[PDB]
């Protein structure tokens, strides 16, 4: 009964990956964490930890095995010791589905309204809260941004996804009760709480400026990512992106190569930088690109400006810095040569600003993010301004090709879009390369695994959101409220 129960937990976390892109089930995450709340019933608060052990192993296993795509064919170690990283990853984040099942069981031993529509959610957006915040974080894998396409969506631009992650907790939890306890009144409250925000759907917060629409390009150069950072392949990539570029110069106004495209440091790359802005202000366009910068012996994940409206100038502070790292890691790959002898010293980074201004680009304002921090709702919100135009993310998601890892990274990505209501450009190496609405739709997308451009029509926007407004707070007071009251 028990042990059925487990390999039960395994099952359900497992399910919640469905939920997720490229599946993009979203029912499926009301029937995994009705499946964490149902199983924690009638058991110990030590037994219940573990099944929620059981259940975040489930899911991360199922669901965020793809860094091991990363550490296995790039960093080089044994085998047994990579699988081993792995599923001690997936498990070190099971230790807080088991902090949460474990201080539910503990604070509210049962069956109850309480438990599954009042304990939980407070409980839950806490250890959720941790599992993003404690060695810097990593907060993947929640379950709101199910529901991007969704309804339900209507939430995000007024309290962001995590209060999508409070509402699907409460309401997966009252339909665990209804089932268990086979009583219609959790069943229907669990209706209406999940359809009250259905009309939210609808309202824009944003108004279209039409006429400020330019045609956008961004270069998917799909540079191999074993050779991107070998010395012979820095003129082919240049050529590459370059020559890319070219036919669209004097009819795209902006311009976007992904992340560090240029494999060089900037101080380096002078010249090229000088002509190409030369030849940019020159036929009207505007580029933004990725590339590497060493101050004076600091070493940044870098976005540089150059062409119209933005002059070229590594003085110039038209420039973003990556913020956000991994707590160990993030260093420059070696040379190919190098790299399996590695085993038998590696330039790592330094943070930028956690507040850094937009880019300003022929008169278009950008605020950035490198990659991985596009996932920081938080991060995002504070760094974006009432004037910006667009969201700017450019990322290299080669190091996982054909994994799960790139649609889970474009999904949380989309949800910036339609939390903040500006468009957002999202340029890429290998990854999806895609235009997304104000609203986190898909206007325009490329194939990935393929050397092309994106090239569009945007329409930028202008006006707050509520969550623009306040971020986190007014999820935080309903989640003091909740837990508080929850001290019964
Ligand atoms: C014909 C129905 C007979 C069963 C009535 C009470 C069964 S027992 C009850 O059932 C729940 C769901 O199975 C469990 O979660 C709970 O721990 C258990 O005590
Ligand atoms: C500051 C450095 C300026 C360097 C100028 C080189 C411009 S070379 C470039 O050549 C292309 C070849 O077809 C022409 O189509 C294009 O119009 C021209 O801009």
């Amino acid at each position: 009964r028990q042990r059925i129960r487990l390999l039960l937990a395994l099952l359900f976390g497992a399910c919640g990956t469905l939920a997720f892109s490229p599946y993009d089930v979203w029912p499926a995450a009301i029937i995994s964490l009705m499946g964490l709340q149902a199983l924690t019933f009638n058991r110990r608060p030590l037994q219940s930890a573990a099944i929620g052990f059981g259940w975040g192993f489930g899911l991360f296993g199922s669901g965020i095995n793809w860094v091991y795509v990363s550490i296995a064919t790039f960093g080089g170690m044994p085998g047994p010791v990579n699988i081993f990283l792995v599923v001690l990853l997936a498990a070190y984040l099971s230790l807080y589905t088991g902090l949460f099942a474990g201080v539910l069981s503990r604070l509210w031993p049962k069956t109850t309204w309480l438990r599954v529509a009042i304990a939980a959610p407070a409980l839950w957006q806490v250890t959720e809260f941790l599992r993003g915040w404690v060695l810097t974080g990593f907060p993947w894998l929640q379950f709101g941004y199910s529901q991007i396409d969704g309804p339900l969506k209507g939430l995000a631009p007024i309290m962001g996804v995590e209060a999508i992650n409070f509402l699907l907790m409460m309401v997966s939890g009252l339909l665990a009760l209804a089932l268990v306890k086979r009583n219609w009144r959790p069943l229907v409250v669990a209706v209406v709480l999940f359809a009250l925000p259905f009309p939210l759907r609808y309202i824009q917060w944003f108004t279209p400026q039409p006429e400020k629409t330019i045609q956008v390009s961004m270069v998917q150069g799909d540079i191999p990512q074993s050779l991107k950072w070998d010395e012979g392949q820095l003129l082919n990539t240049l050529k590459i992106y370059y020559n890319a570029t070219a036919p669209l110069m004097g009819k795209s106004s902006l311009i976007i190569w992904p992340e560090s495209a240029i494999t060089d440091l900037e101080i380096n790359q002078q010249p090229f930088l000088k002509v190409l802005d030369g030849e940019l202000r020159d036929k009207g366009s505007s580029l933004v690109t990725g590339i590497v910068d060493a101050r004076l012996y600091d070493t940044y994940n870098t976005i540089i400006t150059l062409g119209k409206g933005a002059p070229y100038s590594y003085e110039s502070a038209d420039r973003y810095n990556k913020n956000h790292l991994v707590p160990f890691g993030e260093f420059v790959p070696l040379e190919s040569i190098l790299r399996p002898l590695a085993p038998f010293p590696m330039s790592s980074f330094s943070r930028g600003p956690y507040i850094q201004p937009p880019l300003s680009v022929n008169g278009i304002e950008l605020t950035a993010a490198i990659c991985y921090e596009i996932i920081l709702g938080e991060q995002v919100r504070d760094n974006f301004r009432p004037d910006t135009d667009y969201l700017l993310t450019i990322s290299n998601d080669a190091w996982f090709g054909k994994s799960i890892g790139p649609w889970q990274h474009f999904q949380m990505a989309r949800m910036r879009a339609l939390e903040l209501a500006r468009p957002l450009l999202r340029s890429t190496n290998n990854g999806i390369t895609a235009v997304i609405g104000p609203q986190g739709e898909i206007q325009a997308m490329i194939p990935q695994f393929t050397r092309e451009v994106l090239t569009t029509n945007v329409t930028p926007t202008t006006g707050l959101t509520p969550y623009a407004r306040t971020g986190n707070w007014p999820l935080w007071v309903l989640t003091a409220l909740f837990g508080f009251a929850a001290v019964l």
